[PDB]
């Protein structure tokens, strides 16, 4: 009877331009894919079509590329205006800059509203942030109204950088409240949009009361009803249909990431805000679809800005650089090693190395004449840490390696890219004992070899400040450290690399394996 | 009733001055070994108590380091003038600059008689090269004569540079009527001196009739009875006995190489020349042994020639370059994955390389203070070739690859090291088919990894000239190669790339192993 055609992106992480077919800097125009100026001609084309629209974004806009790494986030909020976004829901990268990183860019000057829940801030915070996000926020919608209700990974304190002054809620005990307080107020229509994974949306809609709907991102899923038009490989049907406590049938959705595809959602209502039905699939933004001028033109006044980091040839490549998740979560891929290999030359003393998969964000492409610039290694770590020394056990690695394949199969970051190690596994096993070989680089020894690793012996190892820290669930690492030492920016680290070699060409070459039985 | 003392020497190869243990450059003066000063003063020790000696150099003084590149052989015509040998025999490397390169520099300089018996010039060159070198040599050994008859390797044209001109006879086809000849003028003690190898020099002391001892070089050879006094292993007892077809006892001798050892021999006559018995082993030239100060203090006035070499330092190493033929010849040697990387990175297109152990004839020390100099380079590569591109088929380098290990266990420099291939040999399996597994880097990629190497397809490869031309029986490369190119100088490719790495750490990674079953 009343038709919400629902639109919706996460996981943008600052891929304002079109991009490659993998997400990287876009070379070939022609077939290119993606970009807010295309997201923009669909999005009309649609509000065109359909009277009842909204436009959402579940999280992570910030952090990605070098625009911001350069407008901090004023990007964000000037393109995200620009294509007039109805809502958003706060990710985990919105803290990547502090509170103020995310107050002043982008919570002041956003002319829509910025939602989550269960963020409570507390202390003297409480007072200036009051009202710059919302917990919900009851959008009109032609002549009916639509409430939407925000959430964030409970895990952003360990993923990013928010501070001591806001206290993280459980997903579900801060929604159901809000959702109860909306329901009082007769808004029966009501979508949950998030930013805490496909498993943590699947809950919302299962145990919170009421919701019609949940958006979300944060697991980069891509869902899809039928045969998909790219490489992603969906994880389930689009949308995922989730049948509640109360037996609701509740639809879940997720638009994959980097803006290459933009989800889409028909939801059938009736008079009492009940959801009859529902139907969609989310929308590749190829080069079919064509960029909108208007939103270009502004896209190229911003560039200019970011070319002197275009400019600069650091080095060339003869290989593709598979910086990739679907390879560096899951295999050796070949942009861990290249990274592993200048960790290793840049303090040579040290000749082991241990690489986080989730650290590694972006390929870079050999097709371009193999230039590679600054910008290019700016979409790989745009982290901007530091890869520090630690004193490591036998035993503390090998815990490590074991934490690496814990939980193989789920495009996870705590897999492990390394250097000077030899490791092979055998998924048969179970989880805590999966690691069946681990040859180390030899210190103690006039010609370096692969030796057995020692549980008892002590290791030197380069690996990022974010491993040395605790983070990915690598809590051996912090406590049973024997010494840390910080090291050079990573950025700088492999761009120095880069530019001593010249000409690199890094492979797939063993030091990660799989066996049979 | 008359004893004779044989000293003697073979494959020194430019070790003029003092080495390391392991035949280098000598950097810690407390612990070294060998060279001329150290050589002088044993043999005059020995001048002072045996009546009857001989001193004598069984071939190869030429090529070896940086003293030949420069002196070219007018350094070992001055210093084994002032040790005063009694006579020596051409190797194959006194023709490696040609058949000039051994008549200006070493045989109108020097005060001795260079023999070699199965040696016959032919054409143009034969008038000029008569009487330089002989075929014997009736010496007077106090109130005896003592006939010597030389012979060089019959493989020297392949091996090196000696020209059309100069034909290399069947050792025992040209020996045996210099011998019958010494034996009608009354010559009844005689002495085998020549550079065919170990089992040349057993065959030598069983087929010729009249030969009474066997001096020889080419195979470095160690022999020893006893327990040995340094790291190397005696291949058989000193002197090894040969039983002759006509019931002799005849003792064949070598010393090892680099003159890190005088051989010694003393062989018991009674009046008609026949060997009654005879007793020695090789003496261990170390620092117990002083250098001559007059001796050592002519080596100083040369060495300031050579010291322009020794300045400038290339790069840095912290780890021991295993350029020994003890591993580069029956192992994966980080020298030769060094060499490999040096030259797949000069050209970089092509990403396999195949490096025969052979060339590799020096390590290199990371005990003073990690420096590399072109004088540590020139003994490593003191050929001076080209590493040249090739293109080859898969069946011709599973041909090689077999090849590579078809006797394996001789010292033969003939064992590949290698680059972008992973190589697997099971040496219980007979020759011909001991290569079990052959993974090599892909070209046609994007990706590069290890995959099988197949039989028809077509592979880029680069590697010595030597090995191009067909050198140590590679006789399929250079007669099923599809393409050929000269590439750059040898040196000055490793040269090059340590300078652009600054500091190495080149290690032993699993390229070449080898099954149990
Ligand atoms: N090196 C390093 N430094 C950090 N500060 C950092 N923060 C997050 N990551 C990685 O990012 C991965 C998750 O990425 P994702 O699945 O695409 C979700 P999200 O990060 O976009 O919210 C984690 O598994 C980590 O490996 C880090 N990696
Ligand atoms: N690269 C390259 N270029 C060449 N021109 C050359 N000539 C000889 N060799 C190597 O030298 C090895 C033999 O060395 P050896 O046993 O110590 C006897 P000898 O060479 O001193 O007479 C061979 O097996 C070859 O690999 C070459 N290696
Ligand atoms: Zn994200
Ligand atoms: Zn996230
Ligand atoms: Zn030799
Ligand atoms: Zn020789």
């Amino acid at each position: 009877m009343w038709e919400l055609t629902i639109l919706h992106t996460n996981d943008v992480h600052s891929r304002l331009e079109q991009t490659s077919e993998d997400s990287s800097k876009c070379v070939d125009a022609s077939r290119c894919m993606g970009g807010v100026a295309r997201l923009f001609t669909k999005v009309q084309q649609i509000r065109r079509a359909e009277p009842n629209v909204l436009l959402l974004d579940a999280g992570d806009q910030y952090q990605g590329t070098i625009w911001f790494t350069v407008y901090k986030g004023a990007e964000v909020a000037h393109f995200m205006n620009a294509l007039r976004y109805d809502a958003m829901a706060l990710g985990n990268h919105e803290f990547d800059n502090g509170v103020e990183g995310l107050i002043e860019p982008l919570l002041k000057e956003a002319k829509f509203p910025i939602l989550s829940a269960n963020i409570k801030a507390k202390g003297p915070l409480a007072s200036q942030i009051s009202g710059l996000y919302l917990p919900y926020k009851v959008l009109p919608v032609g002549d009916e109204v639509v409430g939407i209700v925000g959430y964030t990974s409970k895990e952003t304190p360990f993923l990013s950088n928010p501070g001591t002054n806001l206290v993280f809620e459980d997903e579900i005990t801060a929604l159901q409240p809000e959702v109860d307080k909306l329901k009082t107020l007769n808004v029966n229509k009501i979508i949950a949009l998030g930013h805490s994974g496909f498993e943590m949306d699947k809950l919302i809609a299962q145990k919170v009361r009421g919701v019609d709907v949940v958006v979300g991102g944060h697991s980069n899923t891509f869902l899809y009803t039928g045969n998909p038009p790219s490489k992603e490989v969906p994880a389930g049907k689009y949308p995922f249909i989730v049948t509640s406590d109360d037996g609701r049938k509740v639809p879940v959705v997720q638009a994959y990431a980097f803006g290459k595809y933009l989800g889409y959602l028909k939801i059938e209502f009736d008079e009492r805000g009940n959801v009859i039905s529902s139907h969609g699939n989310p929308i590749l933004l190829d080069s079919s679809i064509p960029e909108d001028p208007s939103i270009k033109a502004d896209i190229n006044k911003w560039r200019i800005k970011l070319d002197d980091y275009s400019t600069q040839e650091l080095g060339k490549t003869i290989v593709y650089l598979d910086g990739s998740s679907q390879s560096c979560r899951f295999r050796e891929c070949n942009m861990g090693n290249l990274i592993c290999d200048a960790m290793i030359n840049n303090n040579l003393h040290v000749s082991m190395c241990i690489l986080n998969g989730g650290g590694i964000r972006s390929p870079i492409d050999e097709r371009n004449d193999g230039t590679i610039t600054w910008e290019n290694l700016a979409a790989v770590l745009p982290f901007g840490g530091t890869f520090d020394l630690v004193q490591l056990k036998g035993s503390t690695l090998k815990k490590a390696f074991e934490h690496s394949v814990h939980r193989y199969g789920q495009s996870t970051g705590e897999f492990l890219q390394v250097g000077g190690i030899h490791v092979v596994y055998d998924l048969s096993r179970k989880p805590g004992d999966r690691v069946v070989k681990l040859d180390v680089l030899c210190t103690k020894c006039r010609v370096p070899s692969y030796d057995p690793l020692k549980m008892d012996e002590v290791y030197k190892v380069i690996l990022p400040n974010f491993l040395a820290n605790g983070g990915d669930g690598f809590q051996m690492i912090k406590d049973e450290l024997l010494r840390h030492d910080s090291g050079d920016q990573d950025i700088n680290v492999v761009s120095t690399y880069i530019s001593k070699m010249k000409v690199i060409y890094p492979a797939v070459e063993g030091r990660i394996k799989f066996s049979l039985e």
